[PDB]
């Protein structure tokens, strides 16, 4: 809304692509976020001017409460640093949640296991798994009305290979000739409104399947892929945002491993 201040930085080169080894924009013109595609300084400016508040949700149940400490600490070093952050930890063990020191402007809410709440406390919801750790920068370059992340195991495969729900009896069914990408169920987000619409669409889809006595091959992840097929995300994060180094190594194509799994 408000204008940006004087800024000095490398002039974008029209005849010089940033990256030439990967697709940096989808067929529906949504950027695909890769290191080297964005100037964080510009993006930080734009989002700070709007005093943007990002909500980060995680569900730590049972033995998973153990990953909270590493998760929160690493997030404190790489997640939306400089912006307002609100962590929402949904757990079945409120007292097991570790006491993590948070930077200023960042807070944490423990929810023992409504929506209207999210609409008033944050501008964006980022939803991920807890058994993870941040290893590098994960910032506002990902914020958009709706985004999904490319699965680290199929980002170089053809649709026919994707592990979509192939049974026509499931609401998550996707034929072999349909599909843009295979998105990860453990890293998606967008505005509060768009994220609730997605989760509401999936919950209903999952009920219909249960009533029909069937469960999608990859559960939640199967429905997400179906919803994102019909509602193209406004931004797609590259595999840099969710990788398993132990299981997949470190390809030259990935200049950074931002969010990874904890062996
Ligand atoms: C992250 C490694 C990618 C390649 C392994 C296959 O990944 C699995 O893919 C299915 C869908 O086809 C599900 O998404 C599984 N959850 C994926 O497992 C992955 O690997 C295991 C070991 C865990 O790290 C899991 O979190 C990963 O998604
Ligand atoms: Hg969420
Ligand atoms: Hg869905
Ligand atoms: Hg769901
Ligand atoms: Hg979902």
């Amino acid at each position: 809304m408000v204008s940006l201040p004087r800024m000095v930085y490398p002039q974008p080169k029209v005849l010089t692509p940033c990256r030439k080894d990967v697709l940096v924009v989808t067929p529906w013109l949504a950027p695909i976020v890769w290191e080297g595609t964005f100037n964080i300084d510009i993006l930080n400016e734009q989002f700070r001017l709007q005093n943007t508040t990002i909500g980060l949700t995680v569900f730590a149940i049972k033995k998973y409460v153990a990953f909270l400490k590493l998760f929160l600490e690493t997030a404190e070093k790489h997640f939306m640093v400089g912006h307002r952050v609100h962590y929402y930890v949904f757990t079945d063990q409120p007292a097991a949640v570790p006491r993590v020191t948070l930077g200023t402007g960042r807070q944490l809410s423990v929810l023992e296991v409504c929506e209207r709440r999210f609409l008033s406390e944050v501008d964006y919801l980022v939803c991920v798994d807890v058994d993870m750790e941040f290893r590098d920068h994960v910032g506002v370059e990902i914020l958009t009305p709706l985004f999904g992340t490319l699965h680290p195991g199929f980002y170089g495969s053809s649709r026919e290979a994707f592990t979509y729900e192939r049974r026509p009896q499931s609401q998550a069914y996707i034929p072999k000739d349909e599909g843009d990408f295979y998105y990860l169920g453990g890293f998606f987000g967008g505005s509060v409104q768009e994220v609730q619409r997605l989760t509401r669409a999936c919950h209903q889809a999952m009920m219909v399947d249960q009533a029909n006595g069937i469960e999608a091959v990859w559960h939640d992840e199967s429905h997400l892929n179906k919803y994102l097929l019909r509602h193209k995300p406004t931004k797609v994060l590259s595999p840099e945002y969710l990788w398993d180094q132990q299981l997949l190594g470190w390809p030259a194509v990935l200049r950074k491993l931002r969010f990874t799994a904890v062996p």
